[PDB]
């Protein structure tokens, strides 16, 4: 009896939302400098260093970026590199993270509830969340896309409507899947690996989030392919609690040594080739 994702909601019938200009850009990306001298940076990260780890949000459900690997069992990817940098700098080596699993629809409130110090997973910057918590400078430029079976027809955003197209709650995907006019019938389940058992029991016909996750989800099932247009701008950074700002100048620092001391460059190699050539890091941008 087939693997059913638990959590799995066909969403109530909902009129087009209209394209969001209404505070669209509030410059979100823009983030705080960090600190000039090692002596501040290591100070802001004294409470960290002496609960002896770094506590990471993310979950198992996103492939190339937070996943459990099937034969070591670890968790790793992507994004858990990215966090094991940060642990680096605040320990000298990356070892010292400890996780906590939360979906896309719990990450701003683990921050608000600072359960975690920072949130490492696929997190995109935006206007409104930055209302609700901080953001280190971006760390991936990622964009919304579409992902279906090699034999769909579908090949552009104007094909979803009237379909069963799969988003994680909590996530900038749903809003954007929500423009869709006429609407598709929109699913919803807890994390990207269940909109992939989805579409592979046949329960969806498409998923569209990041072209970064889809291309994780191509990884596990080579069947399915990337199509469509560029449909929303996703730039990735580390969600960290509203009021800690000596931690967002911190991980910032930390950002710029990986952009620069060829960190990135090797991550990127890693995890990321079937998305293409490695691109330069994106740029940091900073308030202050
Ligand atoms: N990056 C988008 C969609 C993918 C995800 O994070 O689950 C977001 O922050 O909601």
């Amino acid at each position: 009896p087939l693997p059913t994702p638990v959590g799995m909601e066909i969403m109530p019938p909902q009129p087009p939302l209209p394209p969001d200009s209404s505070s669209q850009d509030c410059d979100p990306t823009a983030s705080l400098r960090p600190f000039a001298t090692k002596a501040e940076a290591d100070a802001a990260v004294a409470d960290i260093r002496a609960r002896g780890r770094l506590i990471v949000g993310l979950d198992i459900g996103s492939n190339l970026f937070s996943f459990r690997d099937p034969i070591t069992g670890e968790i790793t990817g992507f994004d858990v590199d990215i966090a094991g940098e940060v642990a680096r700098d605040i320990f000298g080596v990356p070892s010292h993270v400890e996780y906590r699993i939360l979906s896309a629809a719990e990450r701003v409130t683990a921050l608000q509830k600072s359960q975690v110090d920072i949130v490492v997973k696929t997190m995109s910057i935006t206007c409104e969340r930055r209302k609700l918590v901080n953001f280190s400078t971006v760390y991936l430029d990622a964009n919304q896309r579409i992902l279906a079976p090699r034999d769909s027809p579908i090949t552009k955003v104007s094909d979803l409507s009237g379909k069963r197209v799969c988003v994680a709650r909590g996530t900038t995907s749903l809003r954007r899947i929500r423009e869709i006019a006429p609407p598709p019938v929109i699913v919803s389940v807890v994390n990207w690996a269940d909109c992939l058992v989805a579409l592979q029991q046949r329960e969806i016909d498409a998923v569209s989030t990041d072209d970064t996750i889809l291309a994780g989800l191509v990884e596990e099932d080579p069947y399915l392919h990337i199509v469509g247009p560029d449909m929303a701008d996703q730039p990735y950074g580390v969600g960290i609690n509203l009021d800690n700002t000596g931690l967002v100048r911190f991980v910032n620092g930390t950002l710029e040594r990986i952009r620069n001391d060829g960190t990135w460059n090797t991550l990127y190699r890693k995890w990321l080739t079937v998305l293409g050539p490695a691109p330069a890091p994106p740029t940091p941008r900073y308030v202050d």
